[PDB]
């Protein structure tokens, strides 16, 4: 047994400061014992097998060519390349801010989008684009700093941070970190993870950012720290400090097939072995979509990929006949099962308790639908769903529109007063009530009153006035990308939002056509070709 | 180890009561045993090390010069010249008690008001003019004194509270102490500290004091505190008592200009790392407020000036062509993208149901969309936008005055007993606090029952008689900072305080079109487009 | 461990009774397991804590003087020098305390009054002038009894109440406790604590006053309780019960000067540090005193004088010619604010069709204008305000003389026919229940329809008879003292009330003229400046 030989040369040989040439002078006298086991000479040797293990003073020189790193921005991802240029501003101040505490806390472009979105393409593209060091540490889920930090010297099972687990994982005292899941921390037990996050996050304490597995304090100093998130009102806000949100644009359909033949059908067929043997038709991409993966991300996308690769990779094991396997929208079913999802959604055959309208989640789009009971009875109204307040004045507000406006569209003139009316809008239990859908509530109340045909296909999303208008509304970004995403293509927006109308990349609204509203008299034709 | 015998050291030779040398020795008798073992060797060390690091016997030098600190006053976010006045009062006071009196025992002078003031810079100031050490602690949502102090001596995960953690981090015993936040502490489960409010309040209950982790006397009548806030309403009673509260007013538009021409931009050129490359226009920054935040305060106008700094580190990093870049007002659209605003709206198309009335919570003001349907039902109110009785109070009072002349504004005899009648505000209930905008919601009325259009660009808001005579306002100064923070310049104000006018800095009274008005016809005339 | 000895021993340290140490040691028995890693067990340290931090029994020295008690009482605001004998008296029950030791079954004292014009000064006075410790506690919107008893340790993290926690705040058997806005207490939130303090202020249940937190009932048999309120008339009949209502009247203004010189601005004087460097005119004082407050209090007036003193404490900073300065009535204006209030408040140009009034208040009397709109309609009445039903009544009443008095003042056939009424007190439910001013309505009523101009500077209040008469009330010396203050100078009494003028000072009765009559034809003369 000639650990102790070893470790020695281990201390001589691998570079140290003097402080932790000390801290491993420690580790010598916690050595010096004739056996293994012995958890003094256990978690000593182990000890030294991280703190050899984790560099010092060891780095590499970067390129710093932002154009360059701009050419690596034109790789990775089709993309549309629009908070690229965000990445480009915050790197662009680190190559003005070089070596100076002129600039002091920086804030270091934490991400935030739909999952399965490529983010770890970004991170690595900056550090090939900075000859930097990628690296993922998973750091959410946390409820402790004896996870961020170390478990004890003093303990059995003396555990470093997740951190040190990453930084023996280096070589480099400047590599780019990938920080995860950092909406998703907790703290029940043993402490708050956040502020060792925020300890870090200090650009000046991470360099002392101490553990309590460790003895002398690590430098973080040319270490470039990148984090990623994907919802948005879950943030400490002291991390809230020296973060800047980088929100994703989901991939849309045609974005997707690009992001898909560029980068990641290549990839599949070699993860099949293929040389390119299957030759996948790109409608046949778009089936994909149709009916078996749910997402703004990659990944059950590229599982129906990988699926079809193996399939076809076992078929070409079992015989070899062409190089030409020409992938269709037939074969799929029998490459990826049965079809998870139907052709159409927007297809409902219009009727009357109907309501067609947009919304999103921070991972997720969704479309808004509401039943109206218009009974005869004495003339109320029912809030049901979980529906809201601002939901509540917003339909009866609406309804008090329709009041003034009765014969206006084919309506009897006391119907507030006869006829009771419950809501169940069962997307009301969707979390937000705020003032998203009060014309399309409104639409179901005439459709309701009409008893007639709501109809589909007729996307719509906004607020009103009680005499009538559609006020400016926000979030139309994400909101078109599902509407894309549910494929619908009469789409209802603000006419008063017709100024943030041409604030977007043109090739949703060539993919959408949008039937732009000020006045609330014109969705009035839209869902009601019966408006009697 | 030799390194628990120098926590002893830099223990037992920092000056102590003698209550922590007897704790300190019995946790060395709970490390004579506990060496490596049970985690009463953890909490211990961990405990030692807090008695090590907390400081006592320290001191910092005051302030002692008034009128330089008005100097520093003036070095703020600007010269303001209406709270620094309470300062140097807070300041000769405590010197005049300087001396350390009984008279020392004051209220510490809340700093309660809206965002975009600086908040942070007031003490920061304060720490330039005390030469005393700056801290703070966001005191948002605490409802612990688990929150607040250990529950735990034994048995390592139970920790100090924040208080503590900044007296760690510190080395003095007397700090400058800004505290924030105190109107959102949240008193929410049993155990909610809210007496210890009044510990750091009081200045003898917490020159004795402790946490339930370590465990002595403590001084903090020592220590100098002040509290900062933003909104009155929710503050616990009991914490408003032994509490005089400091409201701030917002700022107007050209005092932001020179906040920003002065300071902010100069700053935002010192984070770029650009010192001496970048030259920005006034009249931009008049177009940046006016078009794009509609915020109160300051924030959202420096982020968008950091963002066009980081524009000009970007564009200046496509190569040195000027030694000085140089940016007018018409390039900022390609700076912050499409207008958010325009600049100050007289230009809302006048409207025959609705009025606008001002408002201002101390995170900020408004006007406020109020419309009444005029339904013809049966002839009834309905106080829409889910209101409190004092719009019905407010509302049928201006309206029985309007019923005071059902020809004497050009309409007919009933609509009271003829048409059902729906008054809508944009908030469930007042603003400031009870009736204090129903000329607004009347000015609806006039406006719905004309069908006339009401003049956009000239704003009202006050109290109302049964005869039509107006009842004053008062805090009519946030009136006008709602006014000027939306721009508006022709203002509706009572005769009744037109002494209360005379108070004002004419930097706030710029050109304001004040209508001086005792009556409502007098309005009524100044708000529909028309006389009728 | 080491919490295991400390929170031990306190059992056996702590003299605790019988039952009390037995389910102590039941504490101690069911626990000594694993304590920390359980909630369970941390809210049973508490637990213990209650039980081991709670006096036992532990006392203040009874002494119970009337003669130096007396002379304690001299320190009064101002010596009023008749509630003291009030004092003596229930130190006369003191005296008389033999079939008890604290002799309840006998007035335990609410007071009602203007709050804090020294009344807890006045228990401040009682704890010196019975040696004892004091503490208050206040009850503004209190409903629970869970902040009366233990809360339910069913519930984990239960809690003793908030008497009980301020019993385990202080430690003495017989303390001076005030017991404030105790008017305030309801049944929504877990029954009405009115009971609950009835049982506490049982004299035989005190003793075992039962909490469910701490399940062993409590003891009271010597605690100086002294009841404090604002109502007299909205008192729920238990708490109605074993007391009586001692109130101070209004300090005038040479009164309040009084106290001013005499204590409150020697205070000032003091609490600024500069004692004997302000000298301040007197009539600077009344001045103050006329034109920045309108109260019953008299704290605020100190508060002026702590912003005087404020002020004077920069300038004096600010340049020391004297140390002693003189402040004439000159600075007064510029060393605090604009006057606030003119002192003549009589210059409001006399109405016509509304009425000024007095009004009773749970911090005492004052003035208001109640407004009538005579509006053309259907006939009607409508009292707004939110008010009793005993003013719709006592408006009914004057509809009744009016009817029966058509053309004796000279008015329209309709106030009931098609002519409806709009009513509107400023307040609601007075403390002074029933009709406390309802012949300034009835002259309000008449102003709007005779059509005549009223007077101001002429206060009127009290009941309508629906004889066609004035029946008289009590609690109209008070809102004399308001007038008295407020500077008013006629005043139309019923005839009854002349013997009620008796105990009020004919100093504040010079100034006011008064008009004992209780006709209502002849209070319909002397209001309007004409008669008829």
């Amino acid at each position: 047994l000639s650990d102790l030989e070893a470790l020695r040369k281990k201390i001589e040989e691998v570079g140290m400061p003097e402080a932790v040439k000390t801290k491993a002078l420690k580790e010598l006298d916690r050595l010096e014992r004739m056996q293994q086991g012995s958890p003094e000479a256990t978690v000593a040797r182990t000890y030294l097998d991280w703190l050899t293990e984790v560099p010092w003073s060891k780095a590499d020189p970067e390129v710093l060519d932002i154009n360059h790193t701009r050419q690596v921005l034109d790789e990775d991802h089709y993309g549309l390349k629009d908070v690229k240029e965000r990445i480009l501003e915050y790197l662009a101040v680190r190559q003005l801010t070089q070596g100076l505490d002129v600039r002091n806390k920086a804030p270091i472009l934490v991400l935030v989008g739909p999952p399965g979105v490529g983010k770890t393409s970004l991170g690595r593209s900056i550090a090939r684009s900075m000859n930097r060091k990628f690296h993922r540490i998973s750091l959410g889920g946390v409820r402790d700093e004896a996870e961020i930090r170390g478990h004890r010297r003093t303990y059995i099972g003396a555990m470093p941070g997740k951190l040190i687990h990453a930084m023996k994982q280096v070589g480099v005292i400047n590599p780019v970190i990938l920080l995860d899941e950092i909406d998703k921390m907790s703290s029940d037990w043993r402490g708050d993870p956040a502020s060792a996050m925020l300890e870090v996050l200090d650009p000046e304490q991470n360099n002392t950012f101490t553990d309590h597995y460790l003895d002398v304090p690590y430098d973080l100093s040319k270490v470039f720290f990148i984090t990623t998130a994907n919802t948005l009102q879950t943030i400490p806000r002291p991390l809230l400090d020296r973060m800047e949100v980088i929100e994703i644009p989901g991939y849309t359909n045609m974005e997707k097939q690009a992001i898909a033949r560029q980068y990641l059908w290549p990839k599949q067929v070699r993860e099949s072995g293929m040389e390119g043997r299957i030759e996948v038709t790109d409608a046949a991409i778009l089936r994909v979509i149709s009916e078996y993966t749910r997402e703004a991300g990659v990944r059950g996308l590229e599982r129906e990929l990988g699926k079809i690769a193996r399939k076809g990779a076992k078929f070409w094991l079992e015989g070899a006949w062409e190089g030409l396997r020409t992938i269709d929208a037939s074969d799929i079913p029998t490459y990826l099962g049965i079809p998870r999802y139907r052709p159409d959604k927007a297809e409902t055959e219009p009727q009357v308790g109907t309501a067609q309208g947009l919304a999103w989640t921070p991972v997720g789009g969704t479309l808004l639908t509401i039943e109206v009971a218009a009974v005869p009875g004495s003339g109320k109204l029912s809030l049901t769903g979980q529906l809201g307040e601002v939901m509540k004045e917003s339909a009866q507000a609406a309804l008090t529109y329709l009041r003034a406006h009765t014969q206006d569209y084919g309506l009897p003139e006391d119907f507030y007063n006869k006829v009771d009316l419950h809501v169940h809008v069962p997307d009301g239990a969707t979390p937000k009530d705020g003032p998203s859908a009060g014309i399309t509530m409104a639409t179901a109340i005439a459709s309701a009153l009409s008893r007639r045909p709501a109809r589909m296909d007729i996307a719509m999303t906004g607020e009103v006035s009680l005499r009538g208008k559609v006020m400016p509304i926000g979030g139309v970004k994400e909101k078109l990308l599902a509407a894309h995403q549910a494929g619908i293509h009469k789409i209802v927006l603000p006419k008063d939002n017709e100024a943030q109308l041409e604030e977007l990349p043109k090739e949703v609204l060539e993919g959408l056509e949008i039937k732009l509203v000020e006045d609330v008299g014109e969705v009035l034709e839209y869902l009601l070709l019966p408006e009697p």
